[PDB]
């Protein structure tokens, strides 16, 4: 543990270190910072403290606004900044524990601090691994004879997303307007999205890319994965449904994907990790592997209304029900030469176990507005309304300690 | 005229004055110019010399290595940087004319030139605009009566496209790896793409943005348009109708996509504009306008084997075909509050005519491997061999000088 107090029930101890990007009210200037306890290490004011062999030539990283250049330096880069972080918070450490003054401007309070985006995201990728998610979509539109697409086995289907959009916890989500069909034998409509939805997702930033036309082999793919946040990418159902066909959902996505803002990087997840779900048929060999890429991150949804007291948690899940692995992933993305880059956000598609409590849509949780979610104090829900709350949280589950994602965040506010 | 002298089919005479970025063997910096006649005129050497209110406080636009922040800047920025450079450039004006020591700094020819992309993509979407292009694919995938999918003639269809893979004019495509199901009895296998194809595109560049949450006005939506590039969307066909369903276009497209590197401004084009395509069923009002933004811009799609010596032209299309205008993409793309920001990158989707001449594909050209395309010489194509190079030209033709968008050229590499 640290010298920097941390309670048991923290997200942030010795064992997370995440990275992050944030300011404050005297200085506005974004910066690289890491979480410990209920405090921010500001990484801009100890960088010169990285003197190993990985990190003594690239002090510079930890000035940018943006944690990109640290994601493009790659595994042994990480892995040192790492052991110098747990190196200099160790308890029985000296050096930034009793230089009071570098102390004074090296920490701040996370209560007293503005997040903001981790890194400029260049691609964002949404993956759709869930088998129940895809299973449940499948049941609802096509039936439970057609559940499952004929592709969806064999390759983790995916994709492009909008990039401008992606916004950080606690960015308020305004209900789109655009064009809906609500009789197939009338012209399409002009008016507020009615079906508005959240997504209960993670997502991995890239670290070193691809060259161009140049393909990550499965064995390589682990160097390439930085990090992981929490997502809510918001849904327009209603406006996804006219849209998507042939070409993909669009607009239902577009207008806003939240993510958290502290990048757990996957060194603080190796001890979480568990067996990766056995896939039947077995993928082709640029997709087979026996590398473990599994975590077992429990996750949990809460929704509260504009007058409700409390927030109800609606949905109860975890990261491990996801049938593609990120190893597979990262490389399905990049077979075809296509080139990832520092930054990029590939993201899990939407989480659902089995278990109907785990289900990480309102679109399954009261299966296509078929069933009242109960959210409390006589309350229900079949999607979103104006003024509800979205929390998404999560964290590993250690033995006195927990690997905590802080938390993604959002409030609908009305259509305009 | 220009006191630089132009031929008189030269691309680039006093009327075009396109925006890039280039540098040269003597200075790595890219930088940013404008062409004119076989030259190109460096702003970085000349910025002191927008003295106007709109460029007087915002030179440092012109000493940046893309074009975005000149982007941002807006359409009143656009206009007195173009009335200041014709000024600069016209044969009776004395400031630059006159000026050996200037000029000898200022100009550089095009040959000693590399090109640059012109602009920091963040996000790019392919739309769907060519009404035959639309026919011809769904006559070929389902059959004459079922032409065109029910929201076609409502919205403008578009998908979200890869930005990293946007490569400029000249940079080979390597022919992709990946999943393919050749036929549905097996299960699908790995291997090279066999059916990979080019699509004649035209794309602009996105000016000031729009704010998260706020929807762009179709009346307001030429504000937003800085210019216009030629586009090849490189094709994996066998990949993409694999991996296609449900969630749209993917590595099919995203192993490259090649952009011409001249950035036509749209008061260049303006003079060529015609009227739009009547709409039929008449689409909801907030895609209803009345300005003409349709434009007479001929296009050109050249095929050259490694061994030819001629390359043979195997498309004369033009940008006015188009049945969805850039000004209702543009609006479409905002109306649910996503945030275009400068920089990106809409495309029109492959422009096919009502002439086969004129269809944008390979796919096309070819119905569906059906029909030999005659690439001269005693040869022939269906679809794209290792070692094609596939180039595409455009020009608007006025009296005795043209608008020109000079290459977007790429040859194609074999497989890993
Ligand atoms: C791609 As979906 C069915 O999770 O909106
Ligand atoms: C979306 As297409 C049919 O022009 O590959
Ligand atoms: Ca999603
Ligand atoms: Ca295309």
């Amino acid at each position: 543990m640290s010298f920097i107090p941390v309670a048991e029930d923290s997200d942030f101890p010795i064992q997370n270190l995440p990275y992050g990007v944030f300011s404050t009210q005297s200085n506005p200037k974004p910066r690289i910072g890491v979480a410990i306890g209920d405090q921010i290490l500001d990484l801009s004011v100890i960088k010169h403290l990285f003197t190993g062999p990985a990190l003594s030539k690239h002090q510079h990283v930890f000035d940018e606004t943006t944690l990109n250049n640290f994601m493009g330096l790659g595994q042994a880069a990480w892995k040192e900044a790492r052991a110098s972080l747990q190196n200099l918070l160790s308890a029985s450490q000296a050096r930034l524990r009793d230089d009071k003054e570098l102390r004074q401007r090296a920490f701040t309070s996370q209560a007293s601090a503005t997040m903001h985006l981790p890194a400029t995201i260049g691609d964002y990728t949404d993956f759709y691994s869930s088998r129940q998610h895809a299973t449940n979509v499948g049941i609802m539109f096509r039936g439970k004879e057609n559940a499952l697409l004929p592709n969806w086995l064999h390759l983790p289907v995916g994709y492009h997303g909008r990039a401008s959009s992606i916004v950080v916890s606690g960015t308020p989500i305004r209900r789109p307007m655009g064009q809906m069909r609500p009789d197939n034998s009338k012209p399409p409509v002009y008016g507020a999205c009615r079906l508005l939805d959240m997504e209960l997702e993670m997502a991995f930033f890239v670290g070193p890319g691809n060259r161009f036309g140049e393909p990550i082999p499965i064995s390589k793919a682990h160097e390439h994965i930085f990090g992981m946040v929490l997502m809510n990418d918001w849904s327009a159902r209603d406006i996804q449904q006219w849209e998507y066909v042939p070409l993909g959902p669009f607009l239902g996505k577009s207008f806003g994907t939240t993510i958290s803002p502290w990048v757990v990087p996957m060194d603080a997840l190796m001890p979480f990790v568990v067996p990766n779900p056995k896939q039947d048929p077995k993928p082709l060999p640029y997709l087979c592997h026996s590398q473990p890429y599994t975590f077992d991150i429990n996750l949990s949804v809460s929704l509260k209304g504009e007058g409700m007291s409390q927030a109800a948690t609606i949905c109860r899940s975890n990261f491990k029900h996801m049938y593609w692995t990120m190893l597979q992933q990262l490389t399905h993305h990049s077979v075809n030469g296509c080139n990832l880059r520092p930054g990029d956000l590939l993201a899990s598609g939407t989480i659902s176990g089995s278990d109907p409590e785990s289900f990480g849509s309102m679109l399954e949780l009261s299966w296509k507005g078929t069933k009242a979610i109960d959210v409390g104090q006589g309350q229900t829900r079949t999607f979103l309304l104006d003024g509800d709350e979205v929390i998404i949280t999560g964290h590993c589950q250690g033995d006195g300690y927990r690997v905590g994602f802080g938390q993604c965040a959002g409030k609908v506010l009305p259509a305009l």
